[PDB]
């Protein structure tokens, strides 16, 4: 895509802290920027809109690679449309946001300048950070995680794309969207469906995929650690049901690892760990900070809140492994309680391993589920199970719960608060 300016873009300061063995930590200057699925596209260098409500122009956008060189995304409102404000380490991103239309959430990702994602190589080392779910209902995901997204989101393999990462562009994950407007430079546009569901989005021939390591995902009620691996540990292109993912005929179709290693203590048989209140060895209604530790033979976890740290708890009830590591006795003994073979299919830990001694891109986001409601992390899922099924139960919130409309209009002042990020090796940001 192209890059117009009627509204400018600045992207939001947020510090954050690179520590070194020894435990010393810097401060470092970064950003965040808005990814471009949220941006306003129009005729370049100024005209109709491209993309309006879930359906393209058609004489602007006849083809993929025409759309890219006659539109052009605009820069960003961030508090004022997006719900995104920052301040110091701390950034906030509310639920609904009306202006001239009402948004829903937001996905970013921080920058080392105005024009780089910043990289992050996590083999060996550790993420902190700290989180407040409080305002997270059933329903919503406060996500954190990596991505093998190129540095430039693009530009330099894909000349057509003028905008880069000071546009939010590159996105990929294992779930190979296909809701993408733009991916490699060129627009979503051949075989576009708009959802039946959302007047916003729709579905594209094209995906982008990319290895996916998801540190955190989580509400007030439930929380989920899921590495997914693909057979490319950086971004491809695919095409319609090859990309697998929620939005394909097979699932598992595709390159990548939609399903992931996914480590939930609820899911787990630790029903008292994570929780509101004081009833909960962590208590979602203060401040969390969650590490996550990254070595070739696995991943470990431990939260500190009010300055007691807490452990990953075991694995509960899980028949073969009584560990609280994410390694490959864990994975191999879920897939045999829990059923499937994605993740040991697309290469397990090992071809994880291989993105994390490449750089990732550190994306934070919020959202609700038009798919299923974001039971698969909070309630009893599939729906024909009951929690009697191994793994079907992930939390609380009723099978009711989390229906995009419904928890729109219930609850539009949700929120997510993630701040102080620290990043090291092992042992040095505690
Ligand atoms: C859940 O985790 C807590 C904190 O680690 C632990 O004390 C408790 O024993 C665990 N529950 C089960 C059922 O294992
Ligand atoms: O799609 C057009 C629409 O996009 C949104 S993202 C812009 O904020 C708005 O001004 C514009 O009219
Ligand atoms: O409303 C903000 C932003 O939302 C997204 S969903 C629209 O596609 C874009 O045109 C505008
Ligand atoms: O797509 C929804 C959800 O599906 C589950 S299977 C994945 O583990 C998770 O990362 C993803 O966000
Ligand atoms: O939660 C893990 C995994 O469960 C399966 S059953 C869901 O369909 C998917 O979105 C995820
Ligand atoms: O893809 C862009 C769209 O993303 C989300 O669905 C937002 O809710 C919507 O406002 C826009
Ligand atoms: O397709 C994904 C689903 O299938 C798996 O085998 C699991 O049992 C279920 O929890 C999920
Ligand atoms: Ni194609
Ligand atoms: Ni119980």
């Amino acid at each position: 895509q192209q890059v117009c300016t009627t509204q400018a873009e600045t992207h939001p300061a947020l510090s954050w802290s690179k520590c070194t063995s020894g435990g010393s930590c810097t401060t470092q200057a970064g950003k965040v920027v808005l990814d471009a699925n949220w941006r306003w596209t129009h005729a370049y260098p100024s005209g109709n809109n491209c993309y309006n409500g879930n359906t393209w122009d058609a004489t602007l956008c006849p083809d993929d690679a025409t759309c890219a060189k006659n539109c052009c995304l605009e820069g960003a409102d961030y508090s004022g449309t997006y719900g995104v404000t920052t301040s110091g380490n701390q950034l906030t991103i509310d639920f609904v946001t009306q202006s001239a239309n009402k948004n829903v959430g937001a996905r970013l990702y921080l920058m080392a300048s105005d024009t780089a994602y910043e990289e992050f190589t996590l083999l060996n080392n550790e993420f902190s950070f700290d989180v407040d779910v409080s305002a997270l209902p059933c329903g919503l995901n406060g996500a954190l995680y990596f991505v093998s997204m190129d540095a430039d989101g693009g530009a330099s393999k894909y000349p057509t794309n003028l905008a880069g990462a000071k546009y939010g562009t590159g996105y990929c994950d294992s779930q190979c969207p296909r809701d993408l407007k733009f991916i490699s430079g060129q627009a979503n546009v051949e075989g576009w469906q708009p959802s039946s569901n959302n007047a916003n989005t729709g579905i594209g021939g094209h995906g982008s995929c990319c290895s996916e390591m998801d540190i955190w995902e989580a509400n007030s009620i439930s929380q989920a650690l899921t590495p997914h691996p693909c057979e490319t540990v950086g971004q491809v292109t695919c095409s319609g049901d090859d990309c697998g993912g929620t939005y394909s005929n097979n699932r598992y179709g595709g390159t990548c690892d939609p399903d992931g290693c996914d480590w939930n203590p609820y899911r787990l048989g630790n029903h008292t760990f994570y929780g509101p209140g004081s009833g909960f060895t962590v208590d979602t209604t203060k401040k969390i900070t969650v590490v996550t530790q990254f070595s070739s033979t696995g991943i470990n976890r431990y939260y500190v809140q009010n300055g007691v740290k807490f452990v990953q708890p075991n694995a509960s009830g899980l028949s073969g492994y009584t560990g609280n590591t994410i390694n490959s006795a864990y994975c191999s003994a879920e897939q045999t309680a829990f059923g499937g073979t994605s993740f040991t299919d697309k290469g397990g830990l090992t071809q994880m391993n291989k993105a994390l001694s490449g750089g990732m891109v550190l994306v934070l986001s919020l959202w609700d589920d038009y798919a299923a409601n974001m039971l698969w992390l909070d309630s009893t899922y599939p729906t024909n199970d009951t929690a009697s099924t191994p793994g079907a139960a992930r939390g609380t919130c009723s099978t009711s719960s989390g229906v995009p409309a419904t928890v729109e209009q219930q609850s539009p002042n949700s929120k997510v608060v993630f701040s102080n990020i620290k990043f090291g090796p092992i042992g040095s940001t505690g």
